[PDB]
């Protein structure tokens, strides 16, 4: 059988120009910068779980997000699989500001810190700037290697 897997969401806001992503401060992937998200909980829809960790860890309130893709991850060692549901939206109006688990920062969208983001985000991030959806799947060794990984294009996520 497949491994278990838990949910977990993803957030990104990205406006025409830059896009606001969060320093990981503690813990495991401490120092990457990526979108912002966590566990969904119990009872919550996963779409409400994105937005409760989008202001949990930046501060920013938003209504709704749009479902831009899923990615699972498997890690060597560890048989527990994360299911990461992306969500992305360009409409904020608060300031973002930093929380005990994230320092969120804004980018030009031609600086895109690539080489301080986990390493799949390579892959799948210029789908999400082309308003392009996507289903992928990424096997690490540790935190730096990939073994494996699938990427597809999708019209629903």
């Amino acid at each position: 059988a497949m491994g278990a897997s838990r949910l977990y969401t993803l957030v990104l806001v990205l406006q025409p120009q830059r896009v606001l992503l969060g320093m990981k401060k503690r813990g495991f992937g401490a120092g990457r910068w990526g979108g912002f998200g966590g566990k969904v909980q119990e009872g919550e829809t996963i779409e409400d779980g994105a937005r409760r960790e989008l202001q949990e860890e930046s501060g920013l309130t938003v209504d709704a997000l749009h479902k831009v893709g899923q990615i699972v991850f498997e890690f060597v060692g560890e048989p527990e699989l994360m299911d990461v549901h992306v969500f992305c939206t360009d409409s904020i109006q608060g300031t973002p500001v930093e929380s005990d688990e994230m320092r969120p920062c804004w980018f030009q969208l031609d600086q895109i810190p690539f080489k301080d983001m986990w390493p799949d985000d390579s892959y799948w991030f210029p789908l999400l700037l082309q308003k392009k959806k996507f289903h992928g799947y990424f096997k690490f060794q540790g935190q730096d290697t990939i073994l494996d990984y699938t990427l597809r294009e999708v019209d629903t996520v």
